[PDB]
RNA sequence: UGUCGAACGGCAAGUGCCCCGAAGCCAUCGCACGGUGGUUCUCGGCUGAACUCUAAGCCAGAAGCCAAUCCCAAGACCAGAUGCCCAC
């Protein structure tokens, strides 16, 4: 029924700094800044050191509690990347 | 037509009949007026986990509902505001 699988980790290099305050994430860089919200079941966001590691542990787990962990992993890396690299969007037409 | 002696003037015909008739009332027979904000689902879609719309994070919008304009109004008992004032 219920089990545990693993833990999720992200490294935070120079040029990017992440907080943990009110369990929310602040990521800044040298090309832009962005902050948002990533709450979910058993998903308590705690950043260990200021520039060491973004860790998000859950203690319970099932198909739904575990199909929601690594989406914050999909939504924390692009915080750290967009503040340094950024992704451009292009649009075309025809006539 | 009848009728007051006859005109004048009326009157009777439960308003004689007729033409016109203000006022009032009234006609899709006349006339005026009745084009507003959110919210969500269909849905186009975003990120991507475990590649796509959604499992969490999400814009967006027709109706829809919801208030609002509108009609009623505290037996919703208004410690709403306010005017005025007694005897004992």
């Amino acid at each position: 029924m219920v089990k545990v699988k693993s833990l999720c980790t992200l490294q935070i290099p120079e040029g990017v700094t992440v907080d943990v305050k009110g369990r929310k994430v602040t990521v800044t860089g040298k090309r832009g800044t962005l902050t948002k919200d990533l709450t979910h079941l058993q998903l308590d966001l705690r950043v260990d050191k200021k520039n060491r590691t973004f860790t998000v542990i859950r203690w319970f787990g099932s198909k739904i509690p575990i199909a929601c962990l690594n989406t914050t992993k999909a939504h924390v890396q692009n915080m750290i990347t967009g503040v340094t690299k950024g992704y451009r969007f292009k649009v075309r037409c025809a006539y």
